[PDB]
């Protein structure tokens, strides 16, 4: 089979996430949650990726050198990813990542 099944219906093993955004990053995609169709094995470090290829206004300030980015606060099932792994998590069906932009700690 094919690569690149990222829709419904199908095989595909897509799972859907409710991605909600905060502060700079919520007025940037003009919501504060929606829900995103991603790969099952695609966790919070791809979902990011792939977010700043659609919104211009979370371009570089989502992704620091392969991580997620210093002082951003980013969250996974309500539990702030920064303090474990932020690429890669846990991400399954029916999950919340929320997101606030980088905070200044200084």
């Amino acid at each position: 089979g094919g690569g690149r099944d990222y829709k419904d219906d199908d095989d595909k093993g897509t799972m859907e996430l409710e991605l909600r955004f905060f502060a700079t990053f919520r007025e940037v995609v003009g919501q504060k949650s929606i829900y995103w169709r991603v790969d099952d094995d695609a966790t919070v470090g791809d979902v990011l990726r792939s977010l700043e290829a659609e919104y211009d206004g979370l371009a570089g300030r989502l992704i620091e050198d392969g991580e997620v980015k210093p002082h951003v606060n980013v969250l996974k099932n309500g539990r702030e990813v920064v303090h474990l792994d932020g690429m890669a998590t846990a991400l399954d069906d029916g999950d919340a990542v929320s997101v606030f932009p980088p905070v200044a700690g200084g």
